[PDB]
């Protein structure tokens, strides 16, 4: 049931991740096409996140297919808000997670989710300045 | 882009059958949880199909919770027709394929498609009456 | 500690199977006295199945008794309907697994059972004229 599950992550680690955290759908999306695309419409997966990765982008365009019928529909205000709320989050969830895991590896994501869950529960007075500000290091 | 291009087959592949060959969703689902529901709550994939058919779970489920939302929220049964009508068809379609590949094997299915497609679309203008009957077998 | 972990199976593969598919309790009885009736005898089992057949005879059996005993005692002839309909379903259905079980096999049942769960999923149009008609083949 858990998505993250295949991963080694579950989604009590990732409840640690505030949900502003994570970017917008489209610059994830961006970040996608420009990166792993090609892998994408690969025959070959090559990789069980890449799979997971086609799942996610052709449920979240279902999901942009409906919003523009039920926006046709009546009021698609609330609704596009709606899926914003709930829908938007869960996939920019997934799918930022899947880009990261790609980008540098699932357990480097799960140390960089550790890390940054000990850094938001620590008291802004014993708290670094600064969270950890992620960039793969050269 | 292409859901079945990584499992060699196409869209237009498994348009060749009829729509309505395809089982209810209700029963696909209930024949993935008494079939692979401990396989697919492992914590290890163990098969593309696999985890194709759990981010298909759980983009039907997140889908069924916006259904429920929008005839809680702003055309009630417009939409639940709507959401029937054409990605409903991609959910219960992906769903069979995944189950036959994972139950029959993937080449079994693909055969299993070819040889009622020809069976369907040749038109009796001359071709023989003679027909065998449709059957699917592991 | 499923009542089918040390025999495969589930109660929700079970379910696939609707009710009318499985014959009057008189007919298991009889099937069952015919052929294991002297296996059952003696105490010893010579398999799981022998003993769970004897458990659940001696479960319906004082199903009957105790039906009798209500349509005397304490709707008094209406109960023996409310109690056939409610887990007289349940004791034919595991009668018929086990009685399957050991005439043609756990495993040849496991399959006919997932034959026929796809065979009932096929809507009529496309589904086989005949389901597969089991009987004991040579």
């Amino acid at each position: 049931m858990d998505p993250y599950k295949e991963f080694g992550a579950t989604v009590e680690l990732l409840s640690f991740l505030p949900s502003d955290f994570f970017p917008s759908v489209r610059d994830l999306l961006d970040t996608a096409s420009a990166l792993y695309r090609e892998a994408l419409e690969s025959p070959e997966h090559c990789s069980p996140h890449h799979t997971a990765l086609r799942q996610a982008i052709l449920c979240w365009g279902e999901l942009m297919t409906l919003a523009t019928w039920v926006g046709g529909n009546l009021s698609r205000d609330l609704v596009v808000s709606y899926v914003n709320t709930n829908m938007g989050l869960k996939f920019r969830q997934l799918l930022w997670f899947h880009i990261s895991c790609l980008t540098f590896g699932r357990e480097t994501v799960i140390e960089y989710l550790v890390s940054f869950g000990v850094w938001i529960r620590t008291p802004p007075a014993y708290r670094p300045p600064n969270a950890p500000i992620l960039s793969t290091l050269p």
